[PDB]
């Protein structure tokens, strides 16, 4: 039960122990206690830790990236923060900071000047030459001489002057201290200011910092990775790297991450921002940010999913890759790099391996064990694309992957040119009970397609979460039929299926699915969740079942959200939301590539090909929608609905993010830490 934090120094040491004493007192038997390990080094403490001889130490974004690595394979546990509860503000954001309508993206730096913060500084020199790195010419070491053959002039605070000076032409000599106008983070952006450089690597908050009027920050935008700008605003969609301001350590397996969160939890809570003064964790006697950053107002757990290489980024985790490998590929610059697709079942790997072959080597197939794993291979770059339903779109959206090819399942001549859009979840009720509007929905009785069922459970339960703001969801009506839920809910009173099919998401519970759900309105129901066209097929004598021969459309209205009632046949006006088609998802980057690639291959494999026997074809699977949905004709281009807030309704939003209240998924949790 004692945590064996770790000392870089003598000073530390001592703030150790004193907080060994105060944790002691305000701390019963029954509780949290430190130990102070005393190495000589991060380095050696990381050592310490995976020996199993230390247990946690905090540490800056690059050593965080050395925990990471083999064999000591550590990972962030806990998280310093810089503001408020409600403001954090754990990460930082590396950017790029140019003049308005300067005219060139990120790949377009090449001849330009440039202006650092200093030679070796994350945000200023680090991450930009980092990224930067394939584009510097031969030879790349010393990196200073690459740089300086790299950008026409620059102003890089204490490079080499006598050797490199191309690197000082902004500002000869480039004093390493205040002295030079150009030095810092003020001194870096008014080498732009003054328009001696075109671009000042620096931080997100640089800019506010130096200009306090809206006003002048107008002139300025932000180089994006994408090759586009965007205002200065909007950094947090226009950085070069989201670094992790101070993140505590401890091993991947056994590292007491819980032990860890409950000392700092408690300690931030007696000792931590003003909370006392007889000792302070965030502030050091004996020196300063001793064992934690005296700019700390306190503590965040890290949500348990995250791996290092999530936690600092795709774009940090390239840029120190490449400071450090050093290894350039020299693949033709255009030409697309083959697209590794995601399997997650072996059916789906065996799928894949033929397609594979038959696109002859422009797929590629990565195995994972879950969605939520293949997600995160996209995400760190260990896989290129796969497709997700609505649900898993929106998780892979909130992580920052963007949907790129929509399923078709409605045979169209053009269909590669109109994305669809899906059906329409509607909630439906008996004409005859006027007073039924969306409102008064407390306490009635309720009829679902199934429990986990898009139209019949989730939009539903996801808009009506508002109205309850608990996970109690059978509390809100009376009675229901929501097959699949706990037998002995009050929403699986209304299923008349017999025996052991009494309550069960099949066929022989007869209250189950679109008919289902309907029979369950007609019969004994005050509202009915079904898609758009289960009144129109299941009235007018289309259905010669017993209980339907003789129901009419006339008879049935649907309820709208604003709280008005609308006819069957006006959907397209009183809808809950457009329960979305699956889409193929990918990584910003290689948005372009998996475009090409997967447009050419449904020509060579897709639905238009017969005599399926005799050569592949993408939409048909050995067992059940492998890969794809096998109701797929085609696969759209989403130009113009290239997010997942605009592939997925506002309103499917508000619906699964919602339920993802109730239902937790740790990939989410994780990718919502970084960005909330
Ligand atoms: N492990
Ligand atoms: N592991
Ligand atoms: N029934
Ligand atoms: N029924
Ligand atoms: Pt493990
Ligand atoms: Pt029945």
């Amino acid at each position: 039960k004692t945590v064996r934090w770790c000392a870089v120094s003598e000073h530390e040491a001592t703030k150790c122990q004193s907080f060994r004493d105060h944790m002691k007192s305000v701390i019963p038997s029954d509780g949290p206690s430190v130990a102070c390990v005393k190495k000589a080094s991060y380095l050696d403490c990381i050592r310490a830790i995976a020996a199993n001889e230390a247990d946690a130490v905090t540490l800056d974004a690059g050593l965080v990236y050395d925990a990471y690595l083999a064999p000591n394979n550590l990972k962030p546990v806990v998280a310093e923060f810089y503001g408020s509860k409600e403001d954090p503000q754990t990460f930082y954001y590396a950017v790029a900071v140019v003049k308005k309508d300067s005219g060139f993206q990120m790949n377009q730096l090449r001849g330009k000047k440039s202006c650092h913060t200093g030679l070796g500084r994350s945000a200023g020199w680090n991450i930009p030459i980092g990224l930067l790195y394939c584009d510097l010419p031969e030879p790349r070491k010393p990196l200073e001489k690459a740089v300086a053959n790299f950008f026409s002039g620059s102003c890089a605070p204490c490079a080499d002057g006598t050797d490199f000076p191309q690197l000082c032409q902004l500002c000869p000599g480039c004093g390493c201290s205040t002295l030079n106008q150009y030095f810092g983070y003020s001194g870096a952006f008014k080498c732009l200011k003054d328009g001696a450089g075109d671009v000042a690597f620096v931080k997100h908050s640089t800019i506010f910092e130096n200009l306090a009027n809206k006003a002048d920050r107008d002139q300025y935008e932000l180089l994006c990775l994408d090759n586009t700008r965007k205002p200065v605003d909007e950094y947090k969609d226009c950085h070069l790297a989201q670094v992790p301001s101070h993140t505590v350590v401890a091993r991947s397996m056994g590292g007491k991450e819980d032990l860890i969160w409950e000392l700092l939890n408690q300690a931030q809570e007696h000792f931590g921002k003003d909370k006392s003064k007889e000792f302070q964790l965030f502030s050091s006697p004996h020196g300063k940010d001793l064992l934690f950053k005296d700019s700390a107002h306190g503590f965040l757990k890290v949500p348990p999913r995250m791996d290092a290489k999530m936690y600092l980024g795709y774009e940090y985790v390239t840029a120190i890759r490449n400071l450090r490998e050093g290894t350039c590929p020299e693949a033709p610059t255009d030409e697309c790099k083959p697209v590794k697709w995601c399997a997650l079942s072996h059916h789906e790997r065996l799928k894949c391996d033929e397609w594979s072959v038959n696109s002859v080597g422009k797929i590629e197939c990565v195995s994972a064990e879950t969605t939520e794993d293949c997600i995160a291979k996209i995400m760190n770059g260990e896989a290129d694309a796969m497709s997700l339903d609505g649900g898993f779109v929106y998780i892979a959206g909130k992580c920052g992957l963007v949907p790129v090819l929509a399923e078709n399942y409605n045979k169209s001549d053009n269909c590669e040119d109109t994305p669809e859009a899906g059906y329409f979840a509607v909630a439906v009720v008996k004409k005859s009970a006027s007073d039924l509007t969306w409102d008064n929905l407390k306490g009635k009785k309720s009829c679902h397609t199934a429990v986990g069922r898009t139209a019949g459970w989730n939009i539903p339960m996801g808009l009506l979460y508002n109205k309850i703001n608990h996970c109690r969801f059978d509390e809100f009506f009376s009675e229901g039929c929501a097959p699949g839920s706990k037998k002995d809910s009050s929403l699986c009173k209304l299923c008349m299926g017999s025996g052991l099919n009494l309550c069960e998401p099949n066929n022989k519970e007869g209250y189950y699915g679109y008919t289902g759900a309907f029979r369950c309105l007609v019969e004994k129901g005050d509202v009915a969740f079904v898609k758009h066209q289960t009144v129109p097929q299941n009235t007018g004598g289309k259905n010669p079942d017993p209980w339907a021969k003789n129901l009419n459309e006339k008879d049935y209205e649907l309820l709208c959200l604003d709280g008005t009632r609308k006819p069957v046949e006006e959907y397209a006006n009183c809808h809950l939301a457009r329960a979305p088609n699956h889409a193929v998802v990918t990584r910003k980057d290689k948005e372009a590539c998996v475009h090409k690639i997967l447009r050419q291959q449904q020509h060579l494999f897709g639905s238009n090909v017969t005599d399926c026997s005799g050569n592949f074809c993408l939409f048909r699977s050995e067992t059940k929608d492998l890969l794809f949905r096998d109701d797929t004709v085609c696969l759209a281009k989403l130009h113009d609905r290239n997010t997942y807030e605009k592939y997925l309704g506002e309103e499917y939003v508000k619906a699964v993010g919602n339920l993802r209240k109730c239902s937790t998924s740790s990939l989410l949790e994780a990718c919502t830490f970084r960005r909330p």
